């Protein structure tokens, strides 16, 4: 078993792909528990050009959108390991958000990171609960459910 | 005004692509509701990654959405068709809440935003409600955002 | 097989991300006729240059949509719904004429197009129709393509 | 009214930007009468990623859009000659369009060169036609009337 | 084999896609010896939107990195002739860079000619020299040396 | 001068932009002498789509060119200082580049640290060598020469 996870290996587990890919790394794997992983924020982002002109911040749904991807890879992985045949037919549903509180702005520079922690699963289901950090100190919170479910 | 188009969400929002979610304004009720739209279309770069071969635009952007048709109700209560003033400030996410999506929203669906005051308080604004494509909710959410100053 | 979406449309055409402008065909009847349309929204990479503060959809891109919606008519037409043979024919552009712009097209519009075959001949096939917003008619031409092989 | 012009003028001229400015340069010029101006067409436009995948062919209806966009310079400064301050407060419509045929398809590395003579102009609204070239070769064959109207 | 190649062609051995592929054509070709090539600059290049604002200048590495894939296609065809399949298999890691002159800016409309020299080569390795033309003109002389790794 | 510099100053400083400007942060900065900046790396880059499909080099031309504005930052504080006025005129031009060296292929998740120090420099024109590094190893080196131009 490997601790960090790099990009091709991201790519071989998510279904994002950009402008979506929110994720950059893993520093931390915990089957069925927790979660470390970050992505890096840099002006060259075209998302920049309309958030907002002349003062680049990233979006917070963004954020949010981040610790989803990172708790994805939880789920697919702890779901069936690193097998990227078994990830190819599947995506990820979004189902819940809450307890979201935003704390800093997050800008060029910062090193966004997600610290989730699964709460609860089952199935393709599953609930996972965290922050977001910029160096050690906390940026966002939040709580969300989300499926894996089926290309069809 | 109670409807305004594209050209007034410019003057008013400071979100600009690929940020501005919002298209057109249908209904709206100075601190109290306010009703919108943005159409979705494969014609967007978003859908490049979300996701290959099944497009499906992003949940959060259905929330960034709602929380745009806010901020745009939450600005013209404070000062009104106001273009010299929206370009010196910003809007900031606060908290989101009590989220749930339920139906995915794709290409060709008109995504309604249906929005009410919960909490006005100065700046920061509260407001939840869902999002509807041909009369049916396909997405719910709270939020707060702060109208803050830019620099 | 009346209704196609996305999903559908992305199997049949060869166009992509930034030239796929046709979001669900809502009519088709072979060698006759088909009804199509495309959501116009602001989130689209065209309106940071047509026109910076003023998005106007280009009247040239309603014809490439009506000519996409007509080149979805020749695949099916010729071949039903056929997602591998569609992958080795794309689709030139032989003829336009009698085209005509009547009320500019913008963000937040249903872009619909209504297409009819003024005559076919193989793969070389002529189409005539409009594309209408919320009712009115908003351009109309006619136009010739052809469906070669993709090499 | 000098007669040749580079993008640098065209910018102040033509409200068209990025990625609908289709002309970088103006090789001959002459109010009211005819207009000489050209776009390269490279494989680095984003255009190429959709029309088509492994099959680069710049739009025929761009290359349309290109002559209109040439007229226009013509149309603008014989209006008003160089002046971007009057521009500055216009934008260009089509509208209509007859007899184009396209002949050859452009691919990148192709010189675009557009071809236009005054059919008929008053005030706002000119009618153009001309052809589009690529190393002499007549490409493609267009009419069509455009106007310039106040951005307001 | 041949010393004309296109855009389908260059595509079929080179592995940079957009917004990276800075070829267009390669007009002549000698095995092991040298290269002539070219990309068209035109305003409607995404890297236009910032190099920059109201000047629109193409960036210099970027004329640095066209060499390199001028070279690259060199380096390719001369080691294994025209071969799609083989090539498919390769990256172009670029090793050292040295004696780059850039004399006169590259602007849209002009016709960004690569000419290339092969000083030394071994392996996937190969040592190229040469310049870049608008016009004739020399806008830019530089040294690299890049390298053909296997993909994986 | 000052040490800290964050995008909002670079913007004001720098005339590149979207998708140009390669510099994101200025850590330490020390006027005529060097200066420390970096550019953060996420795959969420539209230059990944090309190169390469399926194995992302954020590529080493773009790394001179993040170096080169670095230095241009020092070139225009280390003169006129932190004056957005001036800069909105004068603009940097980087007229050669020698002895570059690309070590170890960067890719998403790396932080691109810039290190340069003035070198032979005349009045306009800033020479400047140093190097680029990932997590405190040299991912890459060079020289260039750049002229403040208008
Ligand atoms: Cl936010
Ligand atoms: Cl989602
Ligand atoms: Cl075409
Ligand atoms: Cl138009
Ligand atoms: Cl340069
Ligand atoms: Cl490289």
């Amino acid at each position: 078993l490997q601790s960090q996870f790099f990009i091709e290996h991201i790519l071989q587990i998510l279904p994002h792909r950009y402008p979506m890919l929110l994720v950059d790394r893993i520093t931390e794997l915990q089957a069925n528990q927790k979660i470390v992983a970050y992505k890096n924020i840099t002006f060259n982002e075209d998302v920049f050009n309309g958030h907002f002109p002349n003062k680049p911040i990233f979006p917070g749904v963004l954020i949010v959108e981040g610790m989803a991807q990172s708790g994805g890879f939880l789920a697919f992985t702890s779901l069936w390991g690193f097998d990227p045949e078994i990830a190819k037919t599947k995506i990820v549903a979004f189902m819940t958000i809450d307890k979201v509180k935003f704390r800093i702005p997050v800008t060029p520079g910062d090193r966004l990171e997600y610290h989730l922690e699964v709460l609860k699963h089952k199935g393709m289901i599953w609930q996972v609960g965290g922050t977001a950090q910029v160096d050690g100190k906390v940026v966002a919170e939040a709580e969300l459910k989300a499926m894996i479910a089926e290309r069809e």
